[PDB]
Protein backbone atom coordinates (compact mmCIF):
# COMPACT_ATOMS: atom_id res chain seq x y z
CA UNK A 1 0.00 0.00 0.00
CA UNK A 2 0.87 3.25 -0.56
CA UNK A 3 0.83 3.70 3.26
CA UNK A 4 3.43 1.28 3.50
CA UNK A 5 5.44 2.34 0.70
CA UNK A 6 5.91 5.80 2.43
CA UNK A 7 7.56 4.20 5.21
CA UNK A 8 10.50 2.98 3.41
CA UNK A 9 11.43 6.26 3.27
CA UNK A 10 14.56 5.91 5.63
CA UNK A 11 16.50 8.50 7.23
CA UNK A 12 19.49 7.79 4.77
CA UNK A 13 17.33 7.24 1.92
CA UNK A 14 15.86 10.81 2.49
CA UNK A 15 18.96 12.40 3.41
CA UNK A 16 20.64 10.69 -0.18
CA UNK A 17 17.00 12.33 -1.97
CA UNK A 18 17.87 15.49 -0.36
CA UNK A 19 21.71 15.48 -1.39
CA UNK A 20 20.92 14.66 -5.12
CA UNK A 21 18.13 17.11 -5.19
CA UNK A 22 20.05 19.98 -4.43
CA UNK A 23 22.31 19.40 -7.58
CA UNK A 24 19.64 18.29 -9.84
CA UNK A 25 17.01 20.42 -8.88
CA UNK A 26 19.29 23.31 -9.60
CA UNK A 27 18.59 23.17 -13.17
CA UNK A 28 14.94 22.15 -14.00
CA UNK A 29 14.43 22.89 -17.33
CA UNK A 30 17.81 21.11 -18.37
CA UNK A 31 17.89 18.09 -16.51
CA UNK A 32 14.06 18.00 -16.75
CA UNK A 33 14.10 18.26 -20.64
CA UNK A 34 16.86 15.60 -20.48
CA UNK A 35 14.84 12.88 -18.34
CA UNK A 36 12.05 13.04 -21.06
CA UNK A 37 14.18 12.53 -23.93
CA UNK A 38 15.78 9.71 -22.49
CA UNK A 39 12.42 7.93 -21.80
CA UNK A 40 11.55 8.14 -25.32
CA UNK A 41 15.11 7.14 -26.32
CA UNK A 42 15.61 4.10 -23.92
CA UNK A 43 11.95 3.27 -23.93
CA UNK A 44 9.81 4.37 -27.47
CA UNK A 45 7.07 2.37 -26.58
CA UNK A 46 6.16 5.03 -24.14
CA UNK A 47 5.67 8.04 -26.80
CA UNK A 48 2.33 7.15 -27.72
CA UNK A 49 0.88 8.20 -24.19
CA UNK A 50 2.30 11.74 -25.61
CA UNK A 51 0.76 12.29 -28.90
CA UNK A 52 -0.94 15.76 -27.40
CA UNK A 53 3.30 17.17 -27.37
CA UNK A 54 4.01 16.84 -31.05
CA UNK A 55 7.67 15.48 -32.69
CA UNK A 56 9.50 14.80 -29.34
CA UNK A 57 12.54 14.00 -31.16
CA UNK A 58 13.05 18.08 -31.18
CA UNK A 59 13.45 17.96 -27.25
CA UNK A 60 14.26 21.82 -26.12
CA UNK A 61 13.27 23.27 -29.57
CA UNK A 62 9.38 21.64 -28.91
CA UNK A 63 7.23 23.83 -26.74
CA UNK A 64 5.09 21.51 -25.07
CA UNK A 65 7.99 18.92 -24.63
CA UNK A 66 9.23 21.80 -22.16
CA UNK A 67 6.30 22.62 -20.47
CA UNK A 68 6.01 19.19 -19.51
CA UNK A 69 9.46 18.86 -18.31
CA UNK A 70 9.39 21.63 -16.59
CA UNK A 71 6.39 20.93 -14.93
CA UNK A 72 7.71 17.60 -14.07
CA UNK A 73 10.12 18.88 -11.94
CA UNK A 74 8.43 20.74 -9.71
CA UNK A 75 6.51 17.29 -8.64
CA UNK A 76 9.57 16.00 -7.69
CA UNK A 77 10.47 19.41 -6.04
CA UNK A 78 7.16 18.85 -4.07
CA UNK A 79 8.07 15.14 -3.19
CA UNK A 80 11.33 15.81 -1.80
CA UNK A 81 9.81 19.18 0.14
CA UNK A 82 6.81 16.58 1.82
CA UNK A 83 9.86 14.05 3.19
CA UNK A 84 9.20 15.52 6.77
CA UNK A 85 5.87 15.03 7.02
CA UNK A 86 4.90 11.31 5.58
CA UNK A 87 1.11 12.01 5.86
CA UNK A 88 1.23 14.95 3.41
CA UNK A 89 3.43 13.54 1.32
CA UNK A 90 0.73 10.48 1.24
CA UNK A 91 -1.84 13.37 0.23
CA UNK A 92 0.22 14.58 -2.65
CA UNK A 93 1.19 11.59 -4.03
CA UNK A 94 -2.11 10.44 -4.04
CA UNK A 95 -3.17 13.44 -5.63
CA UNK A 96 0.08 12.69 -8.42
CA UNK A 97 -1.49 9.18 -8.98
CA UNK A 98 -4.96 10.80 -10.03
CA UNK A 99 -4.05 12.26 -13.24
CA UNK A 100 -1.68 9.22 -14.32
CA UNK A 101 -4.72 6.70 -13.54
CA UNK A 102 -6.95 8.58 -15.98
CA UNK A 103 -4.15 8.57 -18.58
CA UNK A 104 -4.32 4.25 -17.93
CA UNK A 105 -0.69 4.82 -16.94
CA UNK A 106 0.17 1.89 -14.97
CA UNK A 107 2.87 0.88 -11.74
CA UNK A 108 4.78 -0.73 -14.46
CA UNK A 109 4.85 1.76 -17.08
CA UNK A 110 5.75 4.84 -14.74
CA UNK A 111 8.59 2.60 -12.89
CA UNK A 112 10.17 3.07 -16.51
CA UNK A 113 11.54 6.90 -15.17
CA UNK A 114 13.95 4.96 -13.05
CA UNK A 115 16.12 4.32 -15.97
CA UNK A 116 16.02 8.10 -17.06
CA UNK A 117 16.76 8.86 -13.57
CA UNK A 118 19.68 6.97 -12.98
CA UNK A 119 21.46 8.08 -16.04
CA UNK A 120 20.86 11.98 -15.01
CA UNK A 121 22.33 11.02 -11.53
CA UNK A 122 25.05 9.45 -13.13
CA UNK A 123 25.92 12.32 -15.36
CA UNK A 124 25.89 14.81 -12.51
CA UNK A 125 28.80 11.97 -10.48
CA UNK A 126 25.80 10.44 -8.65
CA UNK A 127 25.95 6.72 -8.82
CA UNK A 128 23.83 3.61 -7.57
CA UNK A 129 23.44 4.41 -4.09
CA UNK A 130 21.40 7.47 -5.37
CA UNK A 131 19.52 6.09 -7.74
CA UNK A 132 18.45 3.28 -5.44
CA UNK A 133 17.17 6.37 -3.31
CA UNK A 134 14.90 7.98 -6.13
CA UNK A 135 13.60 4.15 -6.98
CA UNK A 136 11.98 4.04 -3.79
CA UNK A 137 10.48 7.57 -4.06
CA UNK A 138 9.37 6.00 -7.42
CA UNK A 139 7.99 3.03 -5.25
CA UNK A 140 5.49 5.12 -3.28
CA UNK A 141 3.98 6.87 -6.83
CA UNK A 142 3.58 3.21 -7.67
CA UNK A 143 2.02 1.91 -5.08
CA UNK A 144 -0.96 4.59 -5.85
CA UNK A 145 -0.97 3.18 -9.24
CA UNK B 1 -2.59 35.93 -26.97
CA UNK B 2 -0.54 34.60 -23.99
CA UNK B 3 2.61 36.06 -24.91
CA UNK B 4 0.41 39.49 -25.02
CA UNK B 5 -0.75 39.18 -21.70
CA UNK B 6 2.67 38.31 -20.74
CA UNK B 7 3.50 41.23 -21.86
CA UNK B 8 2.03 43.02 -18.89
CA UNK B 9 4.22 42.10 -16.64
CA UNK B 10 6.56 44.83 -16.34
CA UNK B 11 9.52 45.30 -14.64
CA UNK B 12 8.02 46.81 -11.34
CA UNK B 13 4.95 43.47 -11.50
CA UNK B 14 7.45 40.81 -11.56
CA UNK B 15 9.32 42.56 -8.28
CA UNK B 16 6.19 42.70 -6.24
CA UNK B 17 5.56 38.85 -7.71
CA UNK B 18 8.60 37.66 -6.05
CA UNK B 19 8.88 39.92 -2.79
CA UNK B 20 4.96 38.80 -2.21
CA UNK B 21 6.07 35.14 -2.77
CA UNK B 22 8.88 34.93 -0.89
CA UNK B 23 6.33 35.17 2.72
CA UNK B 24 3.46 33.53 0.82
CA UNK B 25 5.32 30.26 -0.85
CA UNK B 26 7.27 29.81 2.42
CA UNK B 27 4.61 28.08 3.98
CA UNK B 28 2.26 26.18 0.88
CA UNK B 29 0.24 23.85 3.14
CA UNK B 30 -0.73 26.59 5.23
CA UNK B 31 -1.86 29.28 2.87
CA UNK B 32 -2.62 26.72 -0.46
CA UNK B 33 -5.34 26.01 2.01
CA UNK B 34 -6.62 29.15 3.10
CA UNK B 35 -6.76 29.96 -0.35
CA UNK B 36 -8.81 27.12 -1.81
CA UNK B 37 -11.21 27.41 1.66
CA UNK B 38 -10.95 31.43 1.10
CA UNK B 39 -12.41 30.19 -2.61
CA UNK B 40 -15.04 27.99 -1.42
CA UNK B 41 -16.72 30.77 1.34
CA UNK B 42 -16.72 33.45 -1.16
CA UNK B 43 -17.99 31.49 -4.21
CA UNK B 44 -19.53 28.41 -2.88
CA UNK B 45 -20.85 27.62 -6.34
CA UNK B 46 -17.24 26.24 -7.28
CA UNK B 47 -17.04 23.44 -5.30
CA UNK B 48 -18.83 21.44 -8.16
CA UNK B 49 -15.68 21.14 -9.52
CA UNK B 50 -14.53 19.54 -6.63
CA UNK B 51 -16.54 16.93 -5.80
CA UNK B 52 -13.91 14.32 -6.15
CA UNK B 53 -12.39 16.05 -3.13
CA UNK B 54 -15.43 14.63 -0.65
CA UNK B 55 -16.06 16.68 2.67
CA UNK B 56 -13.93 20.01 1.92
CA UNK B 57 -15.93 21.79 4.82
CA UNK B 58 -12.75 19.36 7.28
CA UNK B 59 -10.39 21.92 5.36
CA UNK B 60 -6.72 21.03 5.99
CA UNK B 61 -8.10 17.94 7.95
CA UNK B 62 -9.10 16.81 4.41
CA UNK B 63 -6.44 14.82 2.95
CA UNK B 64 -7.89 15.52 -0.45
CA UNK B 65 -7.79 18.80 -0.19
CA UNK B 66 -4.58 19.44 1.36
CA UNK B 67 -2.86 17.16 -1.61
CA UNK B 68 -4.44 19.57 -4.08
CA UNK B 69 -3.85 22.85 -2.31
CA UNK B 70 0.11 21.85 -1.70
CA UNK B 71 0.20 20.97 -5.23
CA UNK B 72 -1.39 24.08 -6.51
CA UNK B 73 1.08 25.93 -4.67
CA UNK B 74 3.93 24.63 -6.71
CA UNK B 75 1.89 25.96 -9.75
CA UNK B 76 2.71 29.13 -8.84
CA UNK B 77 6.05 28.58 -7.54
CA UNK B 78 6.55 27.24 -11.10
CA UNK B 79 5.29 30.59 -12.51
CA UNK B 80 7.02 33.13 -10.44
CA UNK B 81 10.51 30.60 -11.14
CA UNK B 82 9.95 31.24 -14.79
CA UNK B 83 9.19 35.41 -15.20
CA UNK B 84 12.48 36.33 -16.61
CA UNK B 85 11.99 33.88 -19.49
CA UNK B 86 8.80 34.67 -21.15
CA UNK B 87 9.29 31.80 -23.81
CA UNK B 88 9.01 29.44 -20.51
CA UNK B 89 6.85 31.19 -18.31
CA UNK B 90 4.54 30.73 -21.42
CA UNK B 91 4.87 26.73 -22.37
CA UNK B 92 4.09 26.31 -18.90
CA UNK B 93 1.16 28.40 -18.48
CA UNK B 94 -0.19 26.66 -21.60
CA UNK B 95 0.67 23.40 -20.16
CA UNK B 96 -1.02 24.31 -16.84
CA UNK B 97 -4.58 25.28 -18.71
CA UNK B 98 -4.38 21.85 -20.44
CA UNK B 99 -6.39 20.20 -17.29
CA UNK B 100 -8.12 23.08 -16.21
CA UNK B 101 -9.75 23.50 -19.89
CA UNK B 102 -10.64 19.71 -19.69
CA UNK B 103 -12.69 20.52 -16.62
CA UNK B 104 -14.26 23.26 -18.27
CA UNK B 105 -13.10 25.71 -16.31
CA UNK B 106 -13.64 29.39 -18.11
CA UNK B 107 -11.47 32.50 -17.93
CA UNK B 108 -13.92 34.12 -15.78
CA UNK B 109 -14.50 31.01 -13.49
CA UNK B 110 -10.68 30.82 -13.02
CA UNK B 111 -10.62 34.72 -12.05
CA UNK B 112 -12.48 34.10 -8.79
CA UNK B 113 -9.00 32.82 -7.23
CA UNK B 114 -8.64 37.11 -7.47
CA UNK B 115 -10.62 37.33 -4.19
CA UNK B 116 -8.88 34.58 -2.13
CA UNK B 117 -5.40 35.53 -3.59
CA UNK B 118 -5.88 39.09 -2.51
CA UNK B 119 -7.25 38.27 1.18
CA UNK B 120 -4.41 35.98 1.88
CA UNK B 121 -1.99 38.58 0.66
CA UNK B 122 -3.79 41.10 3.05
CA UNK B 123 -3.19 38.56 5.61
CA UNK B 124 0.88 38.64 5.58
CA UNK B 125 0.12 42.80 5.08
CA UNK B 126 0.42 43.03 1.76
CA UNK B 127 -1.79 45.59 0.31
CA UNK B 128 -3.59 46.49 -3.11
CA UNK B 129 -0.53 46.89 -5.16
CA UNK B 130 0.43 43.52 -4.08
CA UNK B 131 -2.77 42.01 -5.15
CA UNK B 132 -2.93 44.36 -8.48
CA UNK B 133 0.39 42.54 -9.35
CA UNK B 134 -1.26 38.95 -8.43
CA UNK B 135 -3.89 39.88 -10.81
CA UNK B 136 -1.99 40.82 -13.79
CA UNK B 137 -0.20 37.31 -13.16
CA UNK B 138 -3.72 35.60 -12.69
CA UNK B 139 -4.49 37.28 -16.41
CA UNK B 140 -1.71 35.38 -18.25
CA UNK B 141 -3.62 32.06 -17.28
CA UNK B 142 -7.17 33.72 -18.47
CA UNK B 143 -5.51 34.45 -21.91
CA UNK B 144 -4.72 30.94 -22.18
CA UNK B 145 -8.23 29.41 -20.81
C1 LIG C 1 9.40 10.59 -12.16
C2 LIG C 1 8.16 10.20 -12.78
C3 LIG C 1 7.16 11.07 -13.25
C4 LIG C 1 6.78 12.29 -12.76
C5 LIG C 1 7.25 12.96 -11.47
C6 LIG C 1 5.72 12.79 -13.63
C7 LIG C 1 5.14 14.06 -13.52
C8 LIG C 1 4.11 14.53 -14.31
C9 LIG C 1 3.49 15.83 -14.15
C10 LIG C 1 3.66 16.78 -12.97
C11 LIG C 1 2.66 16.01 -15.20
C12 LIG C 1 1.89 17.30 -15.48
C13 LIG C 1 0.55 17.45 -14.77
C14 LIG C 1 -0.54 16.58 -15.36
O1 LIG C 1 -0.95 16.83 -16.52
O2 LIG C 1 -0.98 15.63 -14.67
C15 LIG C 1 2.74 14.79 -15.99
C16 LIG C 1 2.03 14.57 -17.17
C17 LIG C 1 1.99 13.36 -17.85
N1 LIG C 1 2.67 12.22 -17.47
FE1 LIG C 1 3.87 11.96 -15.90
N2 LIG C 1 5.36 11.85 -14.58
C18 LIG C 1 6.28 10.82 -14.40
C19 LIG C 1 6.40 9.73 -15.25
C20 LIG C 1 5.56 9.45 -16.32
C21 LIG C 1 5.67 8.27 -17.15
C22 LIG C 1 6.81 7.25 -17.07
C23 LIG C 1 4.62 8.29 -18.03
C24 LIG C 1 4.32 7.40 -19.07
C25 LIG C 1 5.06 6.24 -19.49
C26 LIG C 1 3.87 9.50 -17.72
C27 LIG C 1 2.81 9.98 -18.48
C28 LIG C 1 2.31 11.26 -18.41
C29 LIG C 1 1.42 11.81 -19.41
C30 LIG C 1 0.90 11.12 -20.68
C31 LIG C 1 1.22 13.11 -19.07
C32 LIG C 1 0.40 14.12 -19.88
C33 LIG C 1 1.30 15.02 -20.72
C34 LIG C 1 0.52 16.07 -21.48
O3 LIG C 1 -0.24 15.70 -22.41
O4 LIG C 1 0.67 17.26 -21.16
N3 LIG C 1 4.45 10.22 -16.68
N4 LIG C 1 3.59 13.85 -15.39
C1 LIG D 1 -4.24 30.59 -8.86
C2 LIG D 1 -5.22 29.67 -9.38
C3 LIG D 1 -5.10 28.29 -9.57
C4 LIG D 1 -3.98 27.51 -9.54
C5 LIG D 1 -2.50 27.96 -9.54
C6 LIG D 1 -4.44 26.14 -9.70
C7 LIG D 1 -3.60 25.05 -9.66
C8 LIG D 1 -3.97 23.74 -9.89
C9 LIG D 1 -3.05 22.63 -9.83
C10 LIG D 1 -1.53 22.71 -9.67
C11 LIG D 1 -3.80 21.50 -9.96
C12 LIG D 1 -3.25 20.07 -9.96
C13 LIG D 1 -2.88 19.58 -11.36
C14 LIG D 1 -4.10 19.27 -12.21
O1 LIG D 1 -4.81 18.29 -11.90
O2 LIG D 1 -4.36 20.02 -13.17
C15 LIG D 1 -5.19 21.94 -10.11
C16 LIG D 1 -6.29 21.09 -10.14
C17 LIG D 1 -7.61 21.52 -10.24
N1 LIG D 1 -8.00 22.84 -10.38
FE1 LIG D 1 -6.86 24.48 -10.41
N2 LIG D 1 -5.80 26.08 -9.93
C18 LIG D 1 -6.22 27.39 -9.82
C19 LIG D 1 -7.56 27.80 -9.86
C20 LIG D 1 -8.63 26.96 -10.09
C21 LIG D 1 -10.03 27.40 -10.09
C22 LIG D 1 -10.48 28.85 -9.81
C23 LIG D 1 -10.80 26.28 -10.30
C24 LIG D 1 -12.19 26.12 -10.27
C25 LIG D 1 -13.19 27.16 -10.34
C26 LIG D 1 -9.84 25.19 -10.45
C27 LIG D 1 -10.22 23.86 -10.57
C28 LIG D 1 -9.38 22.77 -10.53
C29 LIG D 1 -9.87 21.42 -10.47
C30 LIG D 1 -11.32 20.93 -10.44
C31 LIG D 1 -8.78 20.65 -10.29
C32 LIG D 1 -8.83 19.17 -10.03
C33 LIG D 1 -8.78 18.87 -8.53
C34 LIG D 1 -8.81 17.38 -8.26
O3 LIG D 1 -9.90 16.78 -8.31
O4 LIG D 1 -7.73 16.81 -8.00
N3 LIG D 1 -8.52 25.61 -10.32
N4 LIG D 1 -5.27 23.32 -10.12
Amino acid sequence: SVYDAAAQLTADVKKDLRDSWKVIGSDKKGNGVALMTTLFADNQETIGYFKRLGDVSQGMANDKLRGVSITLMYALQNFIDQLDNPDDLVCVVEKFAVNHITRKISAAEFGKMNGPIKKVLASKNFGDKYANAWAKLVAVVQAAL
